[PDB]
């Protein structure tokens, strides 16, 4: 879909969001691998370390609201009236579903304040989130966004219940497990807005009261019990950051209306002002957390390795077991080192004999082939990979096999020449 500008005198591509995670009417779980390759595999953001940003909950709790806002922010970050303007409608941006994850389809390109440039991703993933429910679509879902972010907004309304916590349980164990196996926490940024805040003369709204009160609902206590006491007990070694942020009510005219479309005025104040806050303490330069595994950060081609491996133990009849989702990540982490191993081969013999470049000898191809192969599997052989060396050689295999692939249509294109 394009769409003209005039600010540009040009037609441009019109950015919206893209289904990437399906669930069917019977139920089953579909990836959409193209859609994914079509995003995360493009030039200008493979190569680039990924934040993947997730925003999860229950449907019609407000996710869409403020991911429009999100988009106002990543869009002007330099402007420092972001927002809009008050006495115009709110003009611009706009996320507007069923059960599933969808991604913005134009990837933001930022700094870090050490000058990184990297690469922001926007999820939105949604359910019923009704823990008396006795279907899995929502926890998978959740699952699998968590899975894949590095921050992850669980947005909660009035409060953080034990049942908000409990599906928290999807990754206890996990965590316990990828830790021990790569001695490092498997999550980074957890934060729990809760919406439509109701007690800012016992916790203020924002960061600072939100910390306070997620202390109190995060202590283990015998009355909860049940496994509760156990996420409480764990859910800090899964991740790096857990914060909490406390957001007032919109006002009336925003809760009684789907699509309110009125006078950014008309919203209640003290929302707007906390909202204003709220973004850039997520979405900032120094905020934007990077995507990590086993030490290793995560670029956009490796991202989809994450998708593809998850996929494969979500999928059918239940919820993977917690050494599944242990393997899939080992796998995946794997795979992003085959990838990128390939990918500098590629590159590098596309620039010797890809596109007009002039014929090659055969025997000066097969050298330039060799030598370039060589330093691809020196390169994955240096990357920290998880699983051990037996378990890593299998995937050294299909980097030696997929490069030669790649040489074998290099050969039919020189042939051409
Ligand atoms: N109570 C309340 N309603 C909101 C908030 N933000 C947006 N809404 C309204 O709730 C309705 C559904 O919001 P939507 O973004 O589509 O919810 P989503 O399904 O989670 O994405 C819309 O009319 C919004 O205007 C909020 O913070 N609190
Ligand atoms: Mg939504």
């Amino acid at each position: 879909t394009y769409e003209w500008s005039s600010e540009e005198e040009e037609p441009v591509k019109k950015a919206g969001p893209v289904q990437v995670l399906i669930v069917k009417d019977d139920h089953s779980f579909e990836l959409d691998e193209t859609a994914l390759n079509r995003i995360l595999l493009s030039e200008a953001v493979r190569d680039k370390e990924v934040v993947a940003v997730s925003v999860a909950g229950a449907f019609r709790k407000g996710k869409s609201f403020l991911m429009d806002f999100m988009l106002r922010y990543m869009y002007n970050q330099e402007s420092v009236d972001w927002v809009g303007d008050y006495n115009e409608p709110l003009t611009g941006f706009s996320w507007r579903e069923t059960t599933g994850i969808q991604i913005w389809s134009e990837i933001f390109l930022i700094n870090k304040p050490d000058g990184k440039k990297v690469a922001v991703l926007l999820m939105d993933t949604q359910g019923t989130f009704d823990s008396q429910s006795t279907l899995r679509d929502s926890a998978t879902v959740f699952a699998l966004s968590t899975m894949i972010s590095s921050i992850q907004v669980y947005n909660l309304s009035q409060n953080v219940q034990e049942d908000d916590l409990q599906h928290l349980q999807l990754f206890t164990e996990y965590g316990r497990l990828a830790m021990e196996e790569t001695f490092l926490k498997p999550f980074q940024s957890l934060i729990f807005l809760v919406r439509d805040w109701s007690f800012p003369y016992e916790f203020s709204y924002g960061a600072d009261g939100g910390a306070k009160f997620l202390e109190k609902r995060l202590k283990v206590s015998g009355n909860q019990h049940e496994e509760l006491q156990n996420v409480r007990k764990h859910i800090h070694s899964c991740f790096t950051n857990i914060s909490c942020f406390l957001l007032p009510h919109p006002g009336l005219k925003v809760a009684t209306n789907p699509n309110f479309d009125g006078k950014l005025k008309e919203i209640d104040d003290e929302f707007i002002k906390n909202l204003k806050i709220l973004i850039p303490w997520l979405l900032s330069p120094e905020s934007l957390d990077i995507k990590e595994i086993n030490g290793n950060k995560i670029t956009c081609r490796g991202l989809v390795e994450y998708f593809k491996a998850y996929i494969k133990i979500y999928q059918g009849e239940e919820l993977p077991h917690p050494k599944s989702m242990l393997q899939a990540t080992a796998e995946a982490n794997n795979l992003a080192a085959v990838a990128t191993a390939k990918d500098t081969y590629n590159k590098k013999m596309e620039e010797i004999c890809g596109g007009d470049k002039p014929f090659l000898a055969p025997n000066d191809l097969q050298t330039k082939h060799l030598q370039l192969k060589e330093e691809s599997v020196k390169l994955f052989r240096g990357v920290k990979k998880m699983g051990g060396e037996e378990f890593s050689r299998r995937y050294l295999q299909q980097l030696e096999s997929e490069i030669d692939e790649l040489y074998i249509q290099y050969i039919k294109h020189n042939d051409s020449k």
